């Protein structure tokens, strides 16, 4: 009954980013199947998810095709390892398919087991670069305040969550960290345009106060997931990347979330127009249907790391046959299916547009922003002055619990308001989807008012 | 072809623990199916597997009822997140099962993907623990010089392998090493259970040179794995809990390669009668037919964590459904086919009692030891003397690769050679893989005075 699943789950298990105590005293919301786009619980909800399960199940529940995959795999060869001068059939195939979606000089891939071990393998990567290069002092990697990399000590450090860093005394050493490119916020009296070339000059800023011969990467998510689907203007990306090659720095892409087809693009780099010497991926490489994460390494830095002998790193379950054989499944299905392609023609611009026709209206809605299948907004105190609530998150949160009542699913990243949906989702369903948001804001709205706004 | 894969592994796939260049010139060995304790490769060669995998396969290959359970919790939920205060059946009964194998105070369980990703969450665990318990200052982990804790930064710098701290800039900060209890190399003139308390109180000489107020804990692998199997004396380990509980530090059992059943006891710590705050896992979990680990939590230190509110980290795929229901009928298996009991009873016994026998013989053979169904011996210049060859690792290099030509799969960690086989091996297959491997070792001596080492 959902009564002893809730007994069991407080009994017995520890939650990712959770209140113990409190989840224990609510109850666990308990998770039973999934279909589509579409959920259900344990007490016959049927539920919208707007958020693909954690920005990850890309081609939607159900596929019995993948459940195959797995099962043919498992029973043949469920595991070997990549670790004695041994390989196996499913992660070579999935390495060759994997060169043929990813840019032309994305050869070479090192597999992981999440978005967090990959970000912890590139750091690794980095600095052993550096090393092979001559250049010991070149180390520190530069991320910004309100990115997410994972939840690795290494991840939790080249993160911006201050939330995290309190929690095991991050960062570590060779980590820096400058502001974001969040517009409604830090604009002032600028454009979009004009603020992007400002707020990627923070990092050549930042390189000459720590000094260009010390520093290995900046490392960014192209939008920022976690830290409230942030869109940086059209011009920060080039600049960031041209002040990368003036201080011959490695520049690297986070695409555990944007990758797999989620802008548009296969990655979202590749909308935003910049040339990653290396990327991390999880997420969307398998939809999350079994755990896989991967760096994908240029050709620079792969013949660097070549050229540097044994690398010293690596996981019991890197290159996990049951999982590469999902997650070449997956691929497949995202190329041969033409589902990639459908959100960059068809479904991506009807979002986007329905997105903005449905939010832009509402007295403490701002900044309705998205590209692709990822889209967001901002509650606000007051929209015209562009006035932000105090405590950001305690209004997200009001809203965030109004959703779920209704059996949608989207989150609050303090009060932005975030939705990243299967990629397969149809015009129909993205409909009936903002025409539950929408009657979701209607309620938040009347209670903010009701309650003193 | 074995040809075609070859040349798509060199083209496209980055290996764990690999110098590529002499990988890529050498060719992969690519293994293509397991039954039992049995590999095949792309040539058709039948492999004895005296690793199970990479000291995981606990239950064999072949398990078509693991298959089965994951392909029907695959099509019915493949994913669902632990984060939204959300939970799913698979990892609530898989919660359940693990505290009824596990002793008395270990009710609480935090998934993760892999071993490394354990170690990282205790390493973030037990520094929040002293924070709460209102002593910022307590947050120095001491392991041991070629101690193995995973690969992410956290892992690679509380393991004491010199060549992963020097890929990354490793040890991070609020970590300490001492000398492992390798009596054949520190013993000098002592009897095994003299250099267990010698080799024990190094841990307090430490914490005296530190501090006790800055020490949070100590952790250690009950055996040594990637080491080389070091079993340390019977004194070593109940010395090492008077020290950390004497001191106020925490004390932490590595899990991943002694836990399900590697030595006969559920847990290595229950072999050798220490009982630790917290102890991370993953390997035998699942027999690795999925990627999950785990920390287990003991009752302070879980309580601890409660009171402190947010604990902000964990892994988009921490709880998997498809990877919580494999390890579900993994650990059923263990249990209830009577697998661990018949370590303890049975095989255990046999394995080590023959390895004795076959082993012992040899010229260039010593230190013989092992425990359940994880077994070693050490290759040496001279055994009166306790020589050890020079450039350690060379020879074991020499010995592995007569093993791998003779289709037989053990370990070199430098000159130590090791064997941790699928715990169902039969007492047949026992004698199977003892008859390669003496055959292997008559040839190692051959090739050893033919070389004049
Ligand atoms: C951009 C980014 N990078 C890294 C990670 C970490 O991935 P994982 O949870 O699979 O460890 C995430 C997870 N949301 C992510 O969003
Ligand atoms: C004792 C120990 N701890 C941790 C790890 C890391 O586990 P993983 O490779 O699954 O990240 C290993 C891996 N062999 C190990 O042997």
């Amino acid at each position: 009954t959902t009564s002893q699943w809730r007994e069991l789950d407080a009994a017995h298990h520890l939650h990712p980013f959770t209140d113990t105590a409190s989840l224990n005293q609510a109850g666990a919301r308990v998770m039973t199947r999934g279909e589509g786009v579409y959920l259900w619980d344990s007490e016959g909800n049927k539920i919208i998810d707007g958020m693909a399960g954690l920005w990850c199940v890309n081609v939607g529940y159900g596929r019995k095709d993948f459940a195959e995959a797995a099962r043919r795999q498992m029973e043949e060869l469920p595991f070997y390892n990549t670790f004695f001068k041994t390989t196996h059939p499913a992660v070579v195939e999935l390495s060759s398919l994997l060169a043929e979606v990813t840019p032309a000089g994305f050869d070479r891939v090192f597999y992981t087991n999440s978005g967090s071990e990959s970000v912890d393998t590139m750091i690794r990567m980095v600095r052993r670069y550096w090393d092979v290069q001559g250049k010991p002092e070149k180390k520190t990697l530069i991320g910004r305040w309100n990115g997410y990399h994972g939840s690795t000590i290494g991840g939790a450090s080249l993160g911006g969550m201050k939330y995290m860093h309190e929690q095991g005394d991050l960062p570590i050493p060779g980590m820096a960290h400058i502001e974001q490119p969040w517009w409604y916020k830090h604009g002032k009296d600028m454009t979009p345009d004009e603020f992007g070339v400002v707020a990627a000059r923070w990092l050549e800023e930042k390189i000459l106060e720590i000094g260009a011969d010390k520093v290995a990467a900046f490392v960014g998510e192209p939008i920022q997931g976690a830290g409230g689907v942030i869109v940086p203007p059209a011009t920060y990306w080039p600049e960031i990347e041209r002040i990368c090659r003036k201080y011959d720095v490695l520049l690297v892409a986070d695409e555990v979330i944007c990758g797999f087809g989620r802008t548009g693009e296969w990655f979202g780099h590749q909308h935003f127009g910049f040339q990653p010497d290396l990327f991390t991926a999880a997420k969307g490489l398998s939809s999350g249907y079994l755990p896989i994460g991967a760096v994908f390494v240029g050709k620079r830095v792969a013949e660097g790391l070549i050229a540097g002998g044994d690398f010293n790193h690596g996981f019991t379950y890197s290159g996990h046959p049951v999982c590469a054989a999902v997650a070449h499944a997956n691929v497949a299905a995202l190329r041969d299916e033409g589902i990639v392609q459908r959100v960059k023609d068809d479904i991506g611009p009807y979002m986007q547009k329905r997105w903005r026709e449905t939010f832009s209206r509402f007295e403490h809605v701002d900044d309705v922003r998205g590209v692709g299948m990822v889209q967001a907004f901002t509650l606000v105190k007051n929209k015209a002055k562009r006035e932000l609530f105090p405590d950001f998150g305690e209004i997200g949160t009001l809203c965030r619990d109004i959703f779920f009542r209704n059996n949608l699913i989207m989150r609050a990243c303090g009060d932005h308001i975030v939705s990243a949906p299967p990629l397969v989702m149809t015009r129909a369903e993205v409909d009936e989807m903002l025409a539950v948001a929408e009657r979701c804001l209607e309620e938040f709205e009347q209670t903010l008012k009701a309650r003193g706004l």
